């Protein structure tokens, strides 16, 4: 293994030889433990509360949810406590019968995507214009920097030549351009995965890559008018965790579509990075903090360019593979043979593949698969046997489906068919609203002004005006803060990293008019393009199902609060000071 990573770990001893020692007391079992250096305290154990946002949602005060959201440990102890539970594990290898299959499965599923697509390089150009565009601190300095592009010249020339000298992955500007520049020849080599969208539904038929959070629901109603059995949305145990050698394998086989300069370059970053990788992690000591140096061949590196685009591939493959198993094409016989004939696997891809894989949605590890019958909820042994093991269910209790696509959990929500009061319907994202509530209360990081928190408040409060709308609680709290926060302030920060946040809600343009563009205007499934005039007309949850969603409708505290609301944003708006407001109330 030191052929590979050997460089890599000898310029961080280098780079640290002031503090570098073999801690003998190294918590690793499945990692190969390379060695420590000190570093300084990073993250925290409690993250700070946006008090704008706390003093309009009064309510929430007491609310159990909404209080663990304001902790989250990020400090050394926190990043050691999560390794031990699932990262440091192994995970029994497929038996070549699945090895086959999965061979089989990833060859044709590769052929598939790349059917009109062509693999291509990314570009240094388009780099700077991704950190530009989501900076607007250090990685937008970096880039505007030639020394910086210069280095990444110098590893690349390395790749060419098989080696890898500074691409470490982690759990001043020296090691910080190191990672940066690691972050740049990974998103060179693989990011036409994800900017030339091949992950995206026209392109994988599963993939819902682009489609954006208003428009699951919409996949998932259309997934549920196909014949077949009930829709199963089986949640992994540490998905990343469970990528093998043989997944990674697999998933390098991209590469055979690529020009020789890329394929070069990709093999670069599939045999040095992804299936050989040198890792860097805090740890706390009786002596202080130190930075362990480790390394495996398997697993993914969740904070990677590929993560996303390879988990999509794999899980597809995953669910293929089920489906195949589900309707007997596969047996127990079939997956422990090492001399398992193609034949039967080849025609049920090409015959029935497309048409299996429509049946899906896969986001990452997040699967929903809609089988031809419910024999699927009993057919485990591949989806076990690939390491797919499924999250707090014994591994051969048949999975349990859902025959109302509402019912059906995707990507951290479920999604509600709304009747508008004109007769149209609308499908919506929605989750437990005190995990809304209680995301909007946290503001990232610390030594924020009022400004910048009011802004981060506001961001919040328009991503519920269009997203969460139909929730009574949500509307009532958004149209708060936007009365409460000058009208020109523009939303500034994130209020997530999703890959399905599209944020129409980062502007100071009108939010009925931003509704009506996403919801009416630019959405495939409203065939009636008439606008909403007023948010008297923008539909809400049945009573019942906001309250099944976490609404405080009906509390006595929660109308306590409706009733006293103006109070409450007239003491945002004098702590502001004088500037322009508009009451949305
Ligand atoms: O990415 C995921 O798996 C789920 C996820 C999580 C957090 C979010 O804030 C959102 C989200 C919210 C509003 C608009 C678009 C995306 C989605
Ligand atoms: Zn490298
Ligand atoms: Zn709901």
């Amino acid at each position: 293994n030191m052929d590979v990573i050997g460089e890599r770990i000898k310029r961080i001893k280098e780079e640290h030889n002031s503090t570098w020692h073999y801690d003998d007391e190294n918590p690793y079992k499945t990692w190969a433990y390379h060695g420590s250096y000190e570093v300084k305290a990073t993250g925290s154990a409690s993250s700070m509360i946006n008090g704008v946002v706390k003093l309009l949602t009064k309510p929430w005060d007491v609310v159990p949810m909404v209080t663990q959201m304001a902790m989250t440990d990020t400090t050394p102890f926190g990043q050691q406590r999560v390794f031990k539970e699932k990262v440091d594990t192994r995970t029994p290898r497929p038996l070549p019968g699945t090895r086959k299959v999965m061979e089989i499965t990833a060859e044709w599923l590769w052929r598939t995507l790349g059917r009109n697509k062509r693999p291509r390089l990314c570009t240094r150009e388009e780099f700077t214009k991704k950190v530009r565009t989501n900076a607007a601190d250090s990685a937008k300095a970096a880039v505007e920097d030639e020394e910086f592009w210069k280095l990444v010249d110098r590893e690349r020339e390395l790749h060419k030549l098989g080696k890898c000298g500074s691409c470490v992955y982690n759990m001043s500007r020296a090691i910080w351009y190191m990672w940066l520049g690691v972050r740049y020849l990974e998103f060179e080599a693989l990011g036409f995965l994800n900017e030339d969208h091949w992950f995206s539904r026209e392109n994988s038929y599963s993939g819902v890559e682009g489609e954006g959070l208003h428009k699951l629901g919409y996949i998932l109603r259309d997934i549920s008018k196909i014949p077949g059995g009930a829709m199963y949305a089986d949640d992994t145990a540490g998905w990343d965790t469970r990528i093998t050698e043989d997944d990674l394998h697999n998933e390098e086989k991209i590469i055979q579509q690529m020009d020789p300069e890329h394929r070069q370059l990709a093999n670069a970053i599939f045999k040095l990075t992804y299936q050989n990788k040198v890792v860097k992690v805090q740890r706390p000591t009786p002596t202080g903090t130190v930075m362990d140096i480790i390394s495996r061949k398997d697993q993914r590196g969740s904070g990677q360019v590929g993560t996303y685009g390879l988990n999509t591939f794999t899980n597809m493959e995953a669910q293929l593979v089920r489906q195949m198993e589900g309707e007997g094409v596969l047996t127990k016989a079939d997956l422990e043979n090492p001399h398992l004939l193609e034949k039967k696997i080849t025609q049920w891809l090409e015959t029935k593949g497309v048409e299996r894989l429509k049946r899906m949605a896969i986001s990452g590890d997040d699967c929903v698969v809609k089988p031809i019958d419910d024999r699927f909820a009993n057919a485990l042994l591949a989806l076990n046997d690939m390491g797919k093991v499924r999250k707090d269910i014994p591994q051969w209790q048949p999975s349990k489906g859902w025959h109302d696509w509402q019912q059906v959990p995707f990507c951290s929500h479920h999604f509600h068919e709304l009747i508008m009061k004109d007769g149209r319907k609308l499908v919506v994202p929605c989750r437990p609203q005190d995990e809304l509530i209680g995301r909007a209360r946290i503001s990232q990081g610390a030594g924020w002004s009022l400004r910048e928190t009011a802004c981060l408040g506001k961001a919040y409060a328009q991503m519920w005006s269009l997203m969460y709308f139909h929730r009574r609680d949500l509307r009532l709290a958004s149209n708060a803060i936007c009365s409460a926060v000058p009208v020109h302030w523009v939303p500034t920060s994130r209020t997530t990293w999703s890959i399905h946040a599209h944020h129409q809600w980062m502007t100071t343009e009108d939010m009925l008019t931003v509704w009506n563009r996403v919801w009416i205007e630019e959405n495939p499934w409203m065939e009636d393009k008439t606008p909403v005039t007023t948010w008297e007309n923008v539909p809400y949850l049945g009573k019942r199902e906001d309250q099944w969603c976490g609404s405080l409708i009906g509390l006595t505290s929660r109308a306590t609060w409706a009733q006293n609301i103006p109070t409450a944003i007239q003491q945002v708006r004098s702590l502001i000071g004088n500037e322009e407001f508009l009451d949305y109330m």
